């Protein structure tokens, strides 16, 4: 536990009521207190899970992310202003940090506080011991779900080496004079080992905040830090699935035929692949119980639904994106029946899958990548969206995000590439590119087809298939696969002619080529251009 004096040491004063390590039962009763006002309020759904609204923010706010630039971070951090590529690592002064810390600590002073101690990282040797402090019960619940829950023995010996202070209810009145983006802030200090949050209530800031810290500390010790889901077969064969948001990492790793290691954040050290987290954070927009039975089944007491529409009768309309398209549910990982336990880790990955949702409808559902293509596509980090849907238009809009997670990278993309390649080479890993997005039908590839494709990757069916080369992107693709619609395997088949596919392929190829140009200032980078699409 901790005393009011211990909180005083952090700068938080006059705390009279302290809830240390709140139980799931307490969090349930706290959320449902009928006297709660505003965004703290929870409502009970017919599935038995509590639902909350996360307020004005229903996703992360990268424009409000700052890292204190000091002698510890100056020469290692991938800074937004250093001329080494676009990122969100905006530099913050130590003086401005102290002002933000004053805002948050005063906001939390004189309040009833939840204190949640948890781990980030499955392995004792590299895990962070994180202490989270909040005045909002559902925020405490989110962290209880998403981080690793210590045992009673671990709690007795708990020594934090990172503090996360959530001051969602405060804002920064001096932001203009400080040169910041807004009155909100998500700030990190690697000297004081602390994260401060102001203005946004969104729980993902804590989750991805700690991921950003692991992404800083682990590769500097030779450990890959990866934006991927992961699972393992009965024989100990491990797969990792990289991809940007909405590409299928959580959906596809939750597979009845595999033991789930984790759905979002993993390390890769000398012993194998390990989860940083204690829970999963599923997307619920248009959720289908038939299509995603395990994720659906995880929505029960102790899960926490976010921003969903709950009807008067307590039923949920999963199709309603009126609050946000980013509706979510978090749950502790043991709400999934087939998981790796008691520790979320396994051996070395031998299958590396890059998921992408191609709104341009160009990329094949599945292709086997060469070693050089693996590096090219990892640095590229492509996905796309139909941005114009609400206006009745396509407007395919590309996103290139290095390492399939540039928003969370604390070091240069090439540092993540180097250590991933080292780990893959040692393991004899093979890499694959999977389009979970669109084809010439203007519809997304079915979850059924995609799962069958993943099965074929994992069981060696794809590796043994007759393949040919798709032009332009030069991707090795199969003629047929068990349980997969044969028609979809060649992306040209869903257009009126290959020439109509090619028009779109040329557009997309040019986007890749222009994006990759920034990596060609080194000889290694320049040499990968040949592995990219070619007009
Ligand atoms: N063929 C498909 N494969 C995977 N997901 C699909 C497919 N078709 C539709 N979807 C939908 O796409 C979304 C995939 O979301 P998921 O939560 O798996 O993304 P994620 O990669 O985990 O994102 P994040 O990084 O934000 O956690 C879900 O809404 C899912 O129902
Ligand atoms: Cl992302
Ligand atoms: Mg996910």
């Amino acid at each position: 536990g901790l005393t009011p004096q211990e909180l005083e040491a952090y700068g938080i004063s006059d705390v009279h009521d302290i809830v240390y390590n709140p139980s799931y039962d307490l969090l349930y009763q706290e959320e449902l207190d009928p006297s709660l006002t505003g965004y703290e309020r929870g409502v009970l759904t017919n599935l038995g899970a509590v639902a909350v609204d996360t307020g004005i923010f229903t996703g992360r706010s990268p424009k409000d992310k700052y890292i204190v630039r000091d002698d510890t971070t100056r020469d290692t951090f991938w800074w937004a202003d250093k001329g080494k590529g676009k990122n969100d690592n905006k530099p913050l002064s130590p003086e401005t940090w102290q002002h933000l810390k004053g805002l948050v600590t005063r906001q939390l002073s004189g309040k009833r506080l939840f204190v949640v101690d948890a781990f980030c990282g499955a392995n004792p040797d590299t895990r962070l011991s994180v202490r989270f402090i909040t005045e909002v019960a559902w925020q405490a619940h989110f962290v209880k779900n998403m981080f690793i829950r210590p045992s009673d023995e671990e709690l007795a010996g708990f020594k934090p080496d990172f503090i996360v202070m959530n001051g969602a209810k405060c804002t920064n009145p001096q932001w203009k004079e400080q040169g910041l983006n807004s009155e909100n802030f998500v700030a990190f200090n690697l000297t004081e080992r602390m994260q401060l949050i102001g203005g946004t209530w969104y729980g993902g800031e804590m989750k991805k905040g700690m991921f950003s810290m692991m992404n800083y500390l682990l590769p500097l010790k030779g450990i890959a830090s990866m934006h991927c889901s992961a699972n393992v077969g009965e024989k100990g064969d491990v797969a990792v699935f990289f991809g940007l948001s909405g590409t299928g990492k959580t959906t596809l790793s939750t597979d009845p035929k595999r033991r789930l290691i984790g759905d979002d954040e993993h390390g890769w050290d000398d012993d194998g692949v390990f989860n940083f987290e204690g829970g999963c954070y599923a997307k619920t927009i248009k959720l289908s119980k038939e299509a995603e039975p395990e994720i659906y089944n995880a929505i029960r007491r102790d899960a926490l639904l976010e921003n969903v529409t709950v009807r008067e009768d307590g039923t949920i309309d999963f199709d309603d994106g009126s609050k946000t398209e980013n509706t979510r549910v978090s749950y502790p990982i043991y709400h999934i029946d087939n998981i790796v336990k008691p520790v979320s880790k396994a051996g070395h990955a031998t299958k590396v899958i890059f998921l992408t949702a191609d709104a341009f409808g160009v990329l094949p559902p599945v292709s086997r990548l060469t070693a050089d293509q693996t590096q090219y596509h990892f640095l590229s980090g492509f996905t796309a969206k139909l941005a114009g849907t609400e206006r009745g238009i396509t407007e395919p809009t590309p996103t290139f995000s290095a390492c399939f997670g540039a928003a969370f990278l604390s070091l240069h993309p090439t540092q993540y590439a180097e250590v991933l390649v080292k780990r893959m080479q040692a393991a004899g890993a093979q890499a694959y590119l999977v389009n979970t997005g669109w084809n010439g039908t203007g519809k997304r590839i079915s979850i059924k087809d995609t799962r069958a494709i993943i099965d074929a990757i994992l069981n060696g069916s794809l590796d043994n298939a007759e393949t040919f080369t798709l032009p332009m992107f030069n991707l090795a693709i199969p003629t047929e696969l068990p349980g997969v619609d044969t028609k979809i395997l060649d992306p040209r088949n869903t257009y009126a002619s290959p020439e109509q596919w090619q028009e779109k392929a040329e557009t997309l190829a040019k986007l890749f080529i222009d994006n990759f140009d920034k990596y060609t200032d080194t000889p290694a980078g320049a040499a990968l251009v040949a592995a990219g699409p070619k007009l």
